[PDB]
């Protein structure tokens, strides 16, 4: 229908038509974004239809899988994005559901058919579009290390198939694994469990290799000054860390060595318990009772988003099956699974543990680890006009701050095995995409009271010390104030003057000086020994002010990067401030996982998972700046989603069953064993 | 552009060991080819297509895979005269592709001596590969089209869609015009691991030798084999056991031992034919001087194939060479050129240094690193006097002695093993192999021949040629015949006795001596067809068995690598009194027990001598015999097939089929150009069957014997 002729334009694309068949060249190794975008005469009505889904068919002749960004648009103005990954090959169909079929408490469902094409990732935006004016639908390539192709033979649209109203219904085997699908690493009898854990223990090391220093760095490399501690230095004309031993050190690791995260809604809400949902309660084939062994294993979670619970009881199928396989005639399975993924560690030739490590882990004097702690407290709070940010200049926040460090000091024990501190985590600092976007936390600041909010007191103070008379801003701000009292109590601002952005820009860098300041102060009384290794911006929302302030406290800039490399184009800006960065979060998923959502960035399969991991922590290893990345995370999210927001992504580099990604291990051990003399060398 | 559909339109068909289900309008065919060898669907219509009417046109085909495998379908094509044509192609899991074969035009009006060419068009589509049988088939009368699926370990699924006859698009007269690049790679073509400059090969050394192993894991003996496993009596020589009901091997030190490894560890099949020639007269391997001098173009095809080749006076001049005997191209000889030799001192030949020396000392390294227990078959005796890898030996039985026939040309000639001159031969063959190996601990075994055609078990005239023709021949000269005439009067006494079960009137026993012509359709002589075959073949053995007896006692004798298409039970049978272990090759995906279970007969240890697994993915115009559907696929392939040679009592292992990739443009002596290299021509290890490698050779011994 739509294709098979319509109207398109490219965007750092050559397209040819050769035969029917569009060939796309996105030209995504030099441009961060590239895109073919089908436009018609008049906006596309599909009113007359429903219960219908959008239809490609698609290949790949090129060298690399190609992650494809779906983007439709609406003479309205809303926009929602789909993604999937295309392997190099043939081809296949990919579809996405515009009406009708499918509230489950998963990020993304079973397919509401069975069938051997590709349902494309529903990522984020306005889900329900106005399919009675659609202006664009765009494929797009978006931060990639290579140029990737697409070959589109036709474009159509559908009647969806017969709905199977068990989609829903019996997903989760008792092991946590999709029930319905036969996939690679699928347990299928608990005997299994038993026989991975003998067959492992084969072949785990226990102790760092003659190429490895007792702390994981680099045995063969330059001897640095031992001061007992993780720190920061330059070799040659590249960022280092260096370990307690004076060793080269660069970070490799895992986030989120835990069970915190493992958890997913049963659907029950113990002498009151009742089905809260039904939907939620009919997805597992197996749940135990209290009185079972395995029921040891219910959680309950106070507060949960993006599903059909508010709250509500949890289980892990991954702790379960913890027991299940390590905790054999009432053995310490906790203990003998810390002393396991230890080993793995070791083994896979990772030389910390990432960001959310168990404190069970901290005194364990054989892996390097990096500590965190979350601000919270009940101190004054500022917006970013949309996410709930510090009011820094309330003294309260300082009091809660010092709080916060000093737990994490009782943890750390001051061990020279805590690489780093993190302390919070993307907070909502602002994204640089507008005006409103950039400084979301100064236009919203500026109009309260001054005498009621610090940060905006301090707004006030800085805009007198520059401006001394409120007539002299009222200039460059094109507003008429009556006095700096009236400004003190709020300001409207113009949203389209331009003058004032300088100021803005001014006030953005002057919370986030604050917020970096009080926070390495109390790294200073509780950890100083100890590097901070900031606040881990996403590299979606990095206002350049923020970033800067944060180079005067820091020892490492932290930042989450969940695209397929480190781009030069980027992370440009790095150089300004020579700083050491180090990567909190990235990841790449696949669908051969048998999980419903591969996650953020998708690869053709596990082997590509694994080559695509190669060339991310190729590019961390390459960039100067950049001293290691952590993945996010160790054990994949709950099928069903983990019980906070339903996310149930391939982000594990092991699955539910506590089997490795065999590939993903190979990969890491690869990449492991050649990093310091890549860099270096 | 299509002419006329056959299926989109119905069209009769027939399964085989196949359930056809017609869901909406798509053909679903599941093979049940796990149980049966051969599976397959044909289409046949009441009267033979006429496709006369058509010209420069091609066959299509719209297929899917909704299985969980990819599949090698291979399309036999057969006419109105009985005349058959076999094409093949790898159908990836997913969803639909076409697949067409040209019937008519193009290029099949092979002259470029490459044994499957570049495409003749571009296209978002995939040509099957042309396998064998009578290519010039009668479009008069196309009697059927089978889709086949043959030898798997899986059961395959395919879904049809529609199959037609379409106009070729417009002939690309380039197609052979500079389709290899200065590093011997398809030079037109992206494909993943192709090397762009120079400077990555010093790039690609630097990295492996940082991951390069040059000695076995503790879990490994020094001689390959299972360390943690039982130890049984050291003999100092590799030898054969059984441990926990299974065959084995055991290495000098008295460890257990399975052989892997990879075939063709030399130089010397690398070459290619360049199109160049010289004054025939002036020939006497480089040729000389003078020879060198009436160098002109013998094939302007040949020539044109190639971006670059270098001057005579290049340093890289000196991987010129020459053939005197090419086929299946253009040329009956000429000179050739080695694009991976080039590599190979580029690579690793910086500041002269010892470039072949240091690439015996990576591949070394590299058996190491990847796990594998041997160097396969034809290692160049430069590697014998390692004492890192064990390796394989071998030797060819060649001379002047009388021959025997099967009665058909293209099969080949046979050693008349009663003649005492083969005696001679085999004696001196296996002697000169007894120097190159010098009695090391290090030489696994022996083969001597490979696929010699004793027959093929598929007719009465393909199985018992051998007898059949001999049998016609002249007892005073032709040996054999002699011995055949002594093994029949032996059993008959009279002449009467034969006649009566041959159904002959022959006058005497000397019209027998002197030749008979047997009644090919006689079932009753069959006894004795046998007993002559087996008596041919155990002269055979014995000769050779004697020769190694002699030359290399302490050495075990490997056979001579029957083919698995060609291996009749009467040659089987009598190799087993004689070898230590029999060896086979078998392109297929797998050792299939229905094949193999013929080996209770024995129960002596088997090696398979060469397989392999190709891809189109690889750059190369040829995947080779068998077929997958890109790298990942193909090291799976891989994986799988040697699961079947672990798990299969009685085979001790199985060497790979070869080291390096076939030249793009045709091995130099019969154009074979396919994917079968474990590395590239830019000596780039295939990373994915490297990884796989490694994972089977790692778990090798546990899984078969724990």
């Amino acid at each position: 229908t739509h294709h098979t002729s319509v109207d398109y334009q490219s965007n750092s694309a050559i397209v040819k038509n050769e035969n029917s068949v569009l060939n796309v060249q996105f030209q995504s190794k030099k441009n961060s974004y590239a895109s073919i975008v089908f436009s018609p005469e008049k906006p596309w009505d599909w009113s007359e239809f429903n219960d219908f889904n959008l239809a490609f068919e698609l290949a790949n002749p090129g060298t690399h899988s190609v992650q494809i960004y779906l983007d439709i648009s609406d003479i309205d103005g809303a926009n929602y994005t789909r993604s999937v990954n295309v392997p190099v090959g043939g081809y296949n169909t990919y579809y996405a559901k515009l009406d009708g079929h499918d509230t489950s408490g998963l990020r993304s469902n079973p397919d509401t058919w069975e069938s051997d094409e590709v349902q494309f990732i529903s990522m984020w935006g306005k889900k329900n579009l106005n399919l009675k004016g659609i202006a664009k639908i765009a494929i797009s390539v978006q931060s990639t290390l290579h140029d990737k192709e697409l070959a589109i033979k036709s474009i159509s649209l559908r009647k969806n198939p017969q709905f199977n109203t068990a989609f829903l219904t019996k997903i989760v085997d008792e092991f946590g694994q999709n029930a319905k699908q036969e996939f690679a690493g699928k347990v299928h009898s608990e005997a299994e469990l038993l026989s991975d854990k003998k067959q492992e223990a084969t072949q785990l090391l226990s102790k760092r290799p003659t190429n490895r220093s007792r702390f994981g760095g680099w045995a063969e490399g330059p001897k640095l000054e031992a001061t007992g501690y993780f720190r920061t230095a330059k070799y040659n004309d590249k960022w280092s860390l260096v370990d307690p031993d004076g060793y080269l050190y660069l970070a490799t690791g895992i986030d989120i060595i835990r069970l915190a995260n493992s958890t997913t809604l049963t659907g029950y809400d113990l002498k009151s318990r009742f089905v809260a949902s039904q939907v939620r309660k009919n997805l597992f084939e197996w749940l135990p009772d209290y009185s079972d062994t395995l029921g040891k294993h219910f959680g309950y979670r106070k507060s949960a988003h993006s599903g059909p619970l508010e709250h509500g009881e949890t289980y892990s199928f991954y702790a379960a099956n913890l027991e299940r396989k390590y905790g054999q005639n009432n053995a310490d399975y906790m203990q003998k699974w810390r002393e396991v993924t230890l080993d793995r560690m070791i083994t896979w030739g990772f030389s910390s543990l990432g960001n959310w490590t168990d404190p069970s882990y901290y005194d364990n004097q054989k892996v390097p680890y990096f500590a965190n702690g979350w601000i919270i407290g009940d101190f004054k709070t500022v917006s970013s006009g949309n996410g709930a940010m510090p009011d820094v200049f309330d003294p309260e926040f300082t009091v809660r701050a010092n709080e916060t460090v000093s737990v994490v000091a009782k943890e750390v024990k001051n061990s020279p095995w805590a690489v780093g501190v993190f302390i919070d985590n993307e907070k909502s600092f602002g994204r640089p995409d507008s005006v409103k976007s950039h400084y979301g936390i100064v236009i919203n600041t500026l109009g309260r009271d001054a005498k009621t909010v610090p940060t905006k007191a301090e707004f006030s103070r800085l805009m007198k010390e520059k401006y001394t008379d409120v007539a002299e801003l009222n200039k460059v701000w094109h507003l008429n104030l009556a006095s700096w009292a009236e400004f003190d109590k709020g300001v409207t601002i113009d949203i389209k003057n331009e003058e004032q952005l300088v100021d803005f820009s001014i006030l953005l860098t002057a919370y986030a000086d604050k917020y970096f300041s009080v926070v390495n102060a109390a790294m200073d009384k509780y950890l100083p020994n100890h590097m901070y290794l900031g606040a881990r911006f996403p590299d979606w929302g990095m206002p350049i002010e923020v970033v800067k302030a944060s180079a005067k406290y820091v020892d490492v800039i932290s930042f989450n990067a969940y695209k397929e490399g480190l781009r030069d184009d980027k992370w440009a800006f790095l150089s300004q401030f020579d700083k050491p960065a180090i990567i909190g979060e990235f990841h790449v998923g696949s669908s051969d996982s048998g999980l419903f959502h591969p996650g953020l960035i998708h690869a053709a399969n596990q082997q590509d998972r694994a080559n695509m991991y190669t060339d991310y922590m190729n590019s961390v290893i390459d960039n100067p700046y950049f001293i290691g990345a952590h993945w996010f995370q160790y054990i994949d999210s709950p099928i069903t989603g983990r019980a906070y927001d339903g996310e149930n992504y391939n982000v594990g580099f092991i699955s539910v069953t506590d089997r490795p990604y065999i590939e993903m291990i190979e990969a890491a051990k690869a990449m492991n064993e050649s990093m310091y003399e890549r860099r270096f060398k």
